[PDB]
């Protein structure tokens, strides 16, 4: 719920929160922040699984944070979120 994320200076809601994440589709990555204007890292393909330690709710999404080979943090939306309701879309693949 809400209630267990703090607040960033850009208002991004976060908390530590560490799982893996297997994609069901192809879900465009970002670096910098989780805004889909951010750069794009690249992209999750399906049946590809990252492990992820931070979990945001910003620019309509819930995302996860992982860190790459080089150390870049990358930004990966996993469902939608709407900010009024804090109502969640079907996740994009498997949470485990
Ligand atoms: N939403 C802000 N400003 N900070 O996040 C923590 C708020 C805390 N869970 C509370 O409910 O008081």
């Amino acid at each position: 719920s809400n209630a267990t994320y703090k607040v960033d200076g850009k208002g991004t809601y976060y908390k530590a929160e560490s799982a893996s994440f297997t994609a069901n589709y192809d879900i465009k990555t970002r670096l910098n922040g989780p805004f889909r204007s951010n750069p794009q890292s690249g992209v999750l393909h399906p049946g590809q699984t990252i492990k992820y330690d931070t979990v945001m709710k910003q620019d309509g999404h819930v995302w996860v944070v992982y860190t790459g080979y080089s150390g870049k943090r990358i930004y990966l939306p996993v469902r939608t979120w709407d900010k009024n309701s804090n109502t969640l879309g079907p996740l994009w693949g498997i949470i485990n």
